[PDB]
């Protein structure tokens, strides 16, 4: 899995992923299960495979640019204007063709989410956990035949700090119906452009697309996550984006032990997960 | 909660139900969330409002009598013959009008199911820790008027050892679409038949249904777990059933200190769930 890249409808290895031991932990009053392991529930484990297979579906010398993030919003399906409605109340992975997720929250949950997450990185117990980095920066997409390079400049300096071609790999819905938004899982890559470089060929020509974003974002190193809380101006349509990202570099780091030692891979995701989870719960409690 | 009875669509409070601690557990590679806690899955948090609800709605004379387990099957929908296949691919609670789950596997999944904890309840590190429990009982229905009465004679010695009227106070389908069957979790009361007799005034006339049940018991206490292997002749078409149950003594020792120490109760429902989800995927295993 680290040397070759196999297509996801092509592979056969999926090495196994320990669920939890009963470990260290209280001398429990009660055994967590006759086996004495923690089963990981199915939404863990059918994350845990999908990024797996994903990831070993994207060549070695391309998986430095992987983004893998949880983006909320509401799932509207091919034909309604309205949130789907299966007939399920806990959340799941939903795999019905065209549903959709569009990256937006209610401005007023936004602006209720934003200072929650402020007062939690300014309680005196967590003065150290968070570290936040504040960006206001224009994206904007030319397009050359045809793909699209995303050019980021910031606004508080005019440096032109990222040039890639975004490309979006795989993505899966999580229909979460106890709560006001549903979570859209995407593993992207950030391709970074060569060469051809950003002010010589493109700051003469005009972008198809430009967006504007204020962004405030909260790294939470021990548990590998980066929360980014964005306004985002569609030039002017805006939206209020929330996303989590897991750290890249410790992502690659544990898929690559995967075979000697799952644990790595199985925390990472299982914190990722849990992450989103009080998130996505703190909205729907603001929401009410 | 413990002195009074309230109407599910009546009740108002929800006491929290505590998610887990970052324990001693082996001072983790990676913090589990940024609030350091484990959030329950909605699927586990779901059991544990629906079952605490459905207690709560039940007197407080009539508790002790409750049942509350799991049983395996597949989901039908009102129309087809077939499994439901809404389009989600993680377990979640599945809620449509008319769907029903008869308790019934393939026996040959059974007889391999049996094997594997028979094994397991064999192993050395496991020799005190499993009960067997082997009984052959017939059950046979009285309706009186209308209420059905049941009574249950063993096999092994014709004595009537059982005469209750069965009261099905709730349920919840877990749609298990990585699984060859889903479950129902089905909480409901064995309501014991006051002096009216067995022997006499029904052992005299003609049972409306007569249920004959060969059934292994692997009892294990310390997930306070009890596993039902049971045959059973519809008097003859034969049904294969497969039911966990959580033991009703602790269940409402944890359900009176809900309020004092969530944890009791949490630790209990999830316990419940992983040996659930254990017997769930060992079945599907097998189906492979
Ligand atoms: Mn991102
Ligand atoms: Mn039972």
């Amino acid at each position: 899995h680290m040397y070759r890249n196999v297509p996801i409808w092509a592979q056969k290895w999926k090495p196994t992923i320990k669920a939890l031991q009963s470990i260290n932990v209280k001398d429990l009053k009660i055994d967590p299960s006759f086996l004495n392991i923690i089963p990981d529930d199915d939404l863990t484990k059918s994350v845990q495979d999908w990024v797996y297979a994903t990831i070993y579906s994207i060549a070695p010398e391309l998986r430095s640019f992987i983004e893998l993030e949880m983006k909320f919003g509401v799932i509207i399906d091919a034909k309604g204007p309205d949130r789907v409605n299966p007939p399920v109340s806990s959340q799941c992975v939903f795999t019905e063709l065209d549903a959709h997720l569009t990256p937006n929250i209610d401005a007023s949950l936004f602006k209720e989410l934003s200072k929650y997450i402020r007062g939690i990185s300014e309680v005196t117990e967590n003065t150290g956990k968070f570290s936040i980095i504040e960006s206001q920066t224009r994206d904007s997409v030319y397009r050359v035949g045809p793909r699209f390079l995303r050019m980021s400049t910031d606004i508080k300096t005019g440096r032109v700090g990222q040039f890639i071609e975004k490309r979006h790999v795989a993505q899966l819905l999580l229909y979460s119906p106890k709560d006001s938004y549903d979570v859209k899982i995407s593993l992207n890559l950030e391709l970074p452009v060569p060469d051809n470089d950003p002010p010589e060929k493109y700051k003469s020509q005009s972008p198809i697309s430009e967006r504007t974003k204020d962004r405030v974002s909260y790294i939470h190193n021990d548990s590998c996550t980066r929360i980014d809380i964005t306004k985002v101006e569609n030039h002017s349509e805006t939206t209020h984006e929330v996303e989590l990202e897991i750290n890249t570099p410790a992502l690659l780091n544990a898929f690559d032990n995967i075979t000697n030692d799952s644990k790595e891979y199985a925390s990472l995701i299982r914190t990722f997960l849990n992450n989103g989870t009080i998130i996505r719960r703190k909205l729907s409690s603001l929401s009410y």
